[PDB]
DNA sequence: CGCCCGCTTCGGGGCAACCCTGCGTCTAATACAAATCCGGCAATGGAGTCAAGACCAGGTTCG
């Protein structure tokens, strides 16, 4: 958004313009998959997920 | 008696070898020439195919 806060032209720009959700959720889908902190649920018995 | 000056001794620095406190979207075409694929006839010419048809030789039948 800084970048292109510039190189856009001004009485053209909108909030719709401005901003790229595109690495937000891909910040979000590469924690989800591939990270250490989200693994898959140990479930053999009820005790195991608990 | 004091004084220089390199010899040894330790310090500090410097450097070489391993992990994560690591791990962004970008003008946009035109013009043209050469090379290459490929699609479709257009000569085949050699290689396979059918059929007749002849070739006797020795069992096989008949005299
Ligand atoms: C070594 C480790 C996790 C191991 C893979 C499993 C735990 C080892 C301890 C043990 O031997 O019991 C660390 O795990 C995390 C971050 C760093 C390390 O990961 C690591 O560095 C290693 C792997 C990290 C993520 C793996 C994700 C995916 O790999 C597959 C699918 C995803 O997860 C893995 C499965 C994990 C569940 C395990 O669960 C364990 C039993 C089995 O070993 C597994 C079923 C159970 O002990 C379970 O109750 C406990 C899990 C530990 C909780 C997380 C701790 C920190 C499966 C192999």
């Amino acid at each position: 958004v800084r970048e292109r806060m510039t190189t856009q032209d001004v009485e053209a720009i909108t909030p719709q313009t401005l901003i790229n959700i595109r690495p937000v959720v891909a910040a979000i889908k590469e924690f989800f998959g591939t990270s250490q902190l989200s693994q898959f649920m140990d479930q053999n018995n009820p005790l195991s997920g608990l």
